[PDB]
């Protein structure tokens, strides 16, 4: 059975030649602070897919990811998006597969909720339209998440990444009661989740009306709300301010094809227990809903699918050997089947 309350991180962002008509996120630049990839061969991955160098819009692939996070009891893919307006996006706008993926996600009785991308001068206004815009051209697909509140009342969710940027006030505009543009009481309201980094922005969340927080950061240790160290501190939070608390798990986290610089980030897989570690701090928190990042963030090696074993004559690929290349799906069954017989106690 699908664990209805278990979230992944998906990224639709990939390209190549066949489908594309040039390589697209595979050749990420290499950052210079907080000189491309030459793909197929030297990939901005640490590891390697096993569909290779593959197209987000490849319908094969789509499929093949869609049976991958079913294998894994995983219920729910939350997918980073962007409005199609900016120019934040280097092919197509990715807002244009998100047909195809509700259609795919659905033959496997999969949902899609939407992870709002932090896109050129984000603010109060442009978050209604496109709140606006999600509900109205995908809310009534069947794939289409909401989550059964407390009161019964199901609501469309939106992780917001990086959601601080915007100042508590301007927040409050959408997200509280008499806000200028308010979606609260309205055909647009959500479940609006913040980005906890630092912890000083606890008082923001509450100041800004979100209904919610995460914390995204595969790597233990790189913000205050990553650090499994302040888990329990959150959860008492969120259930003191009535509060949904989403922890982020990821099974490792190596991003030095494109940051080079941050070695101190890096987190060794240790042949899947790191992810068990994470997996079981998350839990013991008796969490509404956990996520894990990320299904496909290749670029910062949090990903959980399937990788495999290559050489090449210029690039090194770390790979999950000695385990196969399906060992997170096979973990990630194991802990989301434990948290649907937990979480259906509390």
């Amino acid at each position: 059975p699908l664990n209805n309350y278990l979230h992944v991180f998906y990224y639709s962002w990939y390209g190549n030649p066949q489908f594309d008509g040039k390589y697209i996120h595979w050749n990420h630049p290499v950052l210079e602070h907080w000189g491309r990839h030459n793909p197929p061969d030297d990939i901005g991955s640490s590891f390697y897919p096993e569909l290779g160098s593959y197209s987000s819009r490849d319908p094969s692939v789509i499929e093949t990811h869609m049976r991958q996070m079913r294998s894994a009891s995983i219920g729910v893919l939350a997918l980073s998006w962007y409005p199609p307006d900016v120019n934040d996006e280097n092919g197509e706008p990715t807002d244009n597969l998100v047909p195809t993926i509700l259609d795919k996600a659905h033959k496997y009785n999969l949902k899609v909720t939407f992870h709002i991308e932090p896109y050129s001068n984000r603010d109060d206004q442009n978050m209604y339209k496109n709140v606006k815009y999600i509900i109205d051209k995908y809310g009534n697909h069947p794939a289409f998440y909401r989550y059964k509140t407390k009161t019964g009342n199901a609501l469309p969710m939106f992780y917001v990444y990086d959601s601080y940027i915007t100042k508590p006030e301007k927040w409050a505009n959408l997200l509280t009661t008499s806000g200028s543009r308010s979606i609260r009481n309205s055909p647009y309201d959500g479940l609006f989740i913040a980005l906890l980094v630092e912890e000083k922005h606890k008082y923001d969340i509450l100041q800004s009306g979100f209904d919610g927080i995460y914390t995204y950061f595969a790597t233990n240790g790189f913000t205050y709300g990553s650090s499994h160290q302040n888990w329990a501190s959150l959860k008492l939070f969120c259930d003191k301010y009535n509060l949904i608390f989403i922890p982020s798990v990821g099974p490792g986290y190596i991003d030095t094809s494109i940051r080079p610089w941050n070695t101190q980030n890096t987190r060794n897989r240790i042949n899947g227990k790191y992810y068990e570690i994470g997996l079981s701090a998350a839990l013991q928190t008796r969490p509404s809903l956990i996520s894990i990042t990320s299904f496909n963030e290749w670029h910062e090696g949090t990903q959980i699918e399937k990788a495999v074993p290559k050489r090449t004559s210029n690039t090194v690929y770390l790979d999950y050997r000695p385990h196969k290349p399906g060992l997170y799906l096979e973990l990630t069954r194991k802990w989301s089947e434990k948290y649907s017989k937990e979480r259906a106690t509390y």
